[PDB]
């Protein structure tokens, strides 16, 4: 009875097979990420928040979300067989998009469809995206994957994740009060973060004919894998620091792909501009070494990569004190000043 | 400026602008209700609680993300998107609307192999079209175009829905008891779920293409029966729960059918009777059971055998649902099962 036809078919959300010490390895690092607002959801990762305790403090309490993917990173990490930092860099790819708003992020989704994905993969791309939210307060609330080859290419993957955050209404930052004369400073990058892997990858890989393992001047013994795959910086606890200090940040601009000019417009008031001075801080050894090989003009460089500078604040010079003050706890990036608010209304690196 | 001269540019023509993209934004700020904040531009929209706050003693956010699964498929295959849209918003929401919640907000993801804004544009609307019927607001987006990553031509969208609860009013099953009714609301088709069995049995058993049609689906080509868009319940559940019916669990039937979906609800150790020529199935499943010479037990595994959700409620509640369902025709309510202490699913 209840016979089976012997044809090749499955659901695209497939489970990983019961037993597999991946699922509950994976369970294990997902309720690390719990506060006490979470309760039970539904399904192997589902989870609900209750709203009591966030909102108790704000009279407009305002969610603020964004999704995002982590992009052709994967086919690096891939390349490398190092996934331990990736699922970081997807939940930092879509978290710092709403910490310029000066939201504090509370829940996190995400999603991950390939062909064929061992599940020992998984379980490191699960790790990293909970150690991210861990470490900031945020719970991470449901998931899900698809196994779908006749719409994803052999060993190619997609990454996606959301992250939802609470802001009083009153407290969101937009750059409105944005000003000639306003300092513009500059939280460093960790290399590429999340844009420009396809120039990377094909330049090392396809052009220059290096393997992972090989190094190069620039980067001092460091392998070209490991500077590649460093995790995009989550810049939550950072900014938390310094808005909860009483920091007066008037804007904030994540810089992610088109570098400073595509992106720090966005948040000045229409007709303000930005000097940048590129001297003013370190450019990621990354950077230095794809400039150098490509041939690649400055201004080139800058039209395209972040050069060092992954998050820009905009506040008034007398910000810099306590900013200053706050950022030498925060171990994995470091205060500049880099730069000045005009009255050009454009974005010019010097 | 004198005559008998080349024009350069005669004979061809270039659309200026960015239409489609232009449209997409429309069909978006449809959806907008008074709690959306906007003025933001390229990040989004932002969604204030301030009415949800007022209406709710613990509020409880309550979310999914979801993807369609192979569908999308389908409807490459035919060129026809504007359901598929929709379906990503009731696969999202149709998950969270099991425990009660009111839907919110919704954001959206679709990778390409290759994006075409005219694609786009009828995934947005859609999805809008969902959105703008139930309340919710659609607060963001993102697209990437990935032609390494993706076969030629395909697509994949990501889904999320947020809705709010108040915590005590969180439907769970916890109070399901023997003998209590499982009722079930008829699907539109597939729905979501067993596409990649469905393109097996038409495309490649049958051979048959997108564009023929068989008598029992009444006219429809197989491509259109299957893109039949992925019900939304959002707003006869509202109308049952607003009206004072007693629900005590809830299954969206999806992956692994009735035999997956309905114990998941149930109490450790509680088992459902149900009466499979309680409700209609859908000449869809019928055919492609012949077409593969199926088993009952291998349909009922992957398909929804015409029954979207299910909902188990005391037997008194059946009157004052068939009242209130009354009203939409989107959907057709059945009283379909029963709940045992058997410990799974029979199917009569
Ligand atoms: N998948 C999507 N659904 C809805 N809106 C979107 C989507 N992708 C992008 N947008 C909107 O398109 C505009 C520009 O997007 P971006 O290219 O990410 O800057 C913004 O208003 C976004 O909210």
């Amino acid at each position: 009875s209840n016979a089976m036809a012997g044809l090749k078919y499955e659901d695209a959300g497939v489970n990983i097979e019961a037993g597999n010490q991946a699922v509950e390895r994976m369970k294990q690092h997902v309720k690390k990420t719990f506060t006490q607002d979470v309760l039970t959801g539904l399904g192997s990762f589902g989870s609900l928040y209750s709203l009591k305790n966030i909102i108790n403090n704000y009279d407009d309490p305002v969610l603020v979300q964004s999704i995002d993917g982590v992009g052709t990173k994967t086919k690096v990490a891939v390349m490398c067989g190092k996934f331990e930092n990736l699922g970081y860099d997807l939940f930092s790819a879509a978290t710092n998009d709403i910490v310029v708003m000066g939201a504090k992020p509370i829940t996190f989704l995400d999603y991950v469809a390939h062909d064929k994905l061992d599940p020992a993969i998984m379980e490191e791309l699960v790790k990293g995206m909970s150690k991210a939210c861990a470490e900031c307060g945020v719970s991470l609330v449901g998931g899900e994957t698809a196994e779908m080859p006749g719409v994803y290419q052999a060993g190619e993957i997609d990454m996606v994740g959301v992250i939802t955050g609470i802001v009083d209404r009153k407290r969101i930052i937009n750059g409105e009060n944005i000003k000639e004369g306003d300092i513009v400073f500059g939280l460093s990058s960790s290399g590429l973060h999340t844009n420009g892997y396809s120039f990377a990858r094909k330049l090392f890989f396809d052009v220059a004919g290096n393997k992972h393992t090989d190094t190069y001047p620039e980067l001092e013994g460091k392998t070209i894998g490991d500077v590649l795959l460093e995790p995009h910086i989550n810049y939550t606890n950072i900014i938390h620091d310094f808005l909860d200090n009483g920091v007066d940040i008037k804007g904030m601009a994540h810089i992610t792909g088109g570098g400073f000019i595509e992106n720090i417009p966005r948040v000045l008031p229409q007709g303000l501009g930005a000097q940048i001075d590129k001297d003013s801080f370190a450019t990621p050894a990354i950077f230095k070494l794809m400039q150098r090989i490509g041939d690649i003009s400055e201004f080139e460089m800058y039209r395209s990569f972040n050069m060092g500078i992954g998050m820009t604040i905009i506040a008034s010079q007398d910000q810099f004190d306590k900013m200053q003050e706050l950022a030498k706890k925060h171990t994995n990036t470091k205060l500049y000043q880099i730069g000045k608010i005009t009255n050009s209304g454009k974005v010019e690196i010097i």
